[PDB]
DNA sequence: ATGGGACTTTTTGA
DNA sequence: TTCAAAAAGTCCCA
């Protein structure tokens, strides 16, 4: 588990905690990578070092020890008081120590301080002037248990529920970065959004100032892995005016390496740059333009209820092993289960704007199967197949659960109903009306309105506007950017999207009815559809008064 | 290939 | 008893 950081990035994140150091003032910096791996960080360190020494020998010389202040002694004083590094993989350590060593090519046992350990337990001594680097990404389902309790017992400042291991790296590296020092770091970019990181987001606000972000959205920084990157720069200076500069990217197709720095990319076209006041930062963190926050400060006036409000919300089955419950609607084996037990069973691909794909799979809805002797013949030959799975889930070895009940079947009457669908990650607002009573696994949500609220919203309403162009720039303000072209669509943001009623109602909701009935239609010219929608969205438009 | 696009399970803490 | 979050996603192709 090593992973390389491009050269460019690595360039960036030295050279803007280093550029401005005054070396004359401060000749014993302390520089520490708490994940340091092989050196991509600390060996860049030490030439941006080498080169500060050097270009300053002779001012050294004269202002302290001129006989320890030499070109021939530099390399020695770097190692004894400047890099610092540690990482649990003693094998890396030994290759940086080798690398660090052969950077002058014994005379007399020059000592490197690089610790192999835990850094998240380490006794850390001191603290340090500038810390760099890239931290392990470790989320909840793939951290080990035994490790996890510790990180709840001791992190429990930035680490709870479903938080990750790098929220705690944070943690680590504010409470050892001195007064006056400066951090900078690549980390995965979802903690600025997520509901995880509300408490790491408010233990970096009020300990740091936040010098700058640099957003790469969904864009593939590192080849060949799944995350999404950002560039966190902050210090621990007392400043008086706090405001962070956010270079947010504009297309995530672009290739890193498209200039000799990042820092001409950033001041490319390629990027945005806009401005964000420390101190205006809510438990959410909405970096956006000054268009973008008047535009979304005008739908949140306006609107005066919220989805949360009027609605229920619901995630989807999840059966625990769905190989074993979902079988395809054509499957002979379907002729074994009474239909009593059987659901239409949709996937996030078959929601579309306004209305959802037939059905092509069913789900057995086992925890209606009364006993193992009157349905033996589903057990045996379509559910049994995967009973060694099935019996390893956590509810079945607790005894919560029989082998061949669906872990968290939910109640079936939320899911029989009318109520409004949309799938969990997508590139773009699709909420749809589902009049089949379809079932779905947790990459489907659902909510139904609740009886109070259908005298003011109706499902069509509800649709038009959630489907609607402003809705869709209005959600991805705040939403969790996930991938390139994918935000996650969860409750935990999509619930706190705002709706309104005002004299557009009536023409809106028509609209969408019209919008419903051609897409349902056998001839079927999704033609008029396209013009009949941004019509609706010149009358959302006109109503929020954007 | 390795870079890009389509699509999304069940483990887990609370 | 039972909710919902979580991409060092996953997998396939050219
Ligand atoms: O990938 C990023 C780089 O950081 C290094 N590293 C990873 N974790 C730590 C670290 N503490 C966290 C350790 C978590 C171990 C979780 C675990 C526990 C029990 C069994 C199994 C697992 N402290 C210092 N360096 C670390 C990697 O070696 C790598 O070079
Ligand atoms: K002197
Ligand atoms: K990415």
């Amino acid at each position: 588990g090593i992973y390389y950081t491009p050269k460019i990035i690595v360039d960036y994140i030295v050279k803007k905690t280093l550029k401005n150091h005054d070396i004359i003032k401060n000749p014993y910096p302390r520089i520490l990578d708490i994940s340091c791996g092989c050196g991509n960080f600390l060996l860049e360190v030490y030439d941006i070092l080498y080169d500060l020494f050097e270009e300053n020998i002779y001012e050294l010389k004269k202002k302290y020890d001129e006989n320890y202040w030499t070109v021939d002694n530099i390399h020695r004083h770097i190692l004894n008081y400047c890099i610092y590094g540690a990482d649990i993989d003693e094998k890396a350590i030994s290759i940086l120590k080798d690398s660090l060593t052969n950077k002058k090519v014994d005379e007399s046992d020059i000592k490197i301080n690089l610790f192999c350990c835990d850094s998240l337990k380490k006794k850390w001594r001191y603290k340090f002037d500038y810390i760099v680097g890239n931290p392990p990404y470790i989320g909840h389902k793939k951290l080990e248990k035994k490790y996890k309790k510790f990180l709840l017992e001791k992190y429990s400042e930035v680490y709870k529920d479903k938080a990750d291991l790098y929220f705690c790296f944070y943690k680590k590296i504010i409470d050892i970065l001195k007064q006056g020092g400066i951090g900078s770091v690549i980390t995965p970019r979802y903690f600025l959004e997520s509901l995880s990181g509300k408490d790491l987001r408010e233990y970096i606000k009020s300990n740091v100032n936040v010098q700058e972000i640099v957003d790469f959205l969904g864009a593939n920084i590192f080849k060949n892995i799944g995350v999404s990157s950002c560039i966190l720069t902050f210090d621990k200076k007392k400043t008086k005016e706090t405001y962070i500069d956010v270079f947010k990217i504009k297309n995530e197709d672009i290739c890193i390496n498209k200039f000799e720095t990042l820092e001409e990319l950033l001041k490319s076209s390629k990027f945005e740059h806009f401005n964000i006041n420390q101190r205006l930062l809510s438990d959410e963190w909405i970096l956006v333009n000054k268009d973008d926050e008047t535009f979304y400060n005008k739908i949140q006036e306006k609107c005066k209820y919220s989805l949360e409000d009027i609605a229920i919300s619901f995630q989807g089955i999840i059966t625990g092993c769905d190989k074993a419950f979902i079988l395809s609607k054509d499957d002979v084996k379907l002729n074994l289960v009474d239909d009593k037990f059987l659901k239409c069973w949709i996937k996030s691909k078959n929601i579309n704007k306004y209305i959802v794909d037939k059905s092509e799979y069913r789900l057995i809805y086992s925890n209606d199967i009364d006993n193992e002797n009157t349905n033996k013949r589903i057990l045996d030959e379509i559910i049994g197949l995967y009973k060694t799975k099935l019996e390893n889930r956590r509810e079945c070895k607790s005894g919560i659960r029989k082998w061949y009940e669906l872990q968290w079947g939910r109640e079936k009457l939320f899911f029989e109903r009318k109520k409004i669908m949309y799938p969990y990650k997508s590139n773009e607002n699709r909420f749809a009306i589902d009049y089949d009573n379809n079932f779905s696994s947790a990459d489907v949500y659902s909510f139904f309105i609740k009886e109070e609220y259908l005298d003011k919203f109706s499902y069509e309403y509800l649709v038009g506007i959630l489907n609607s162009s402003v809705y869709d720039k209005y959600f991805k303000i705040t939403a969790k950017k996930m991938s390139k072209n994918i935000y996650d669509y969860y409750p935990n943001k999509v619930m706190k999207i705002r709706i309104f009623r005002d004299n557009n109602y009536e023409e809106i909701e028509n609209l969408s009815k019209q919008i419903i009935s051609i897409l349902l239609n056998k001839s079927i010219d999704k033609g008029k559809v396209e013009k009949l929608q941004i019509k609706m969205d010149n009358l959302i438009m006109d109503s929020l008064g954007i």
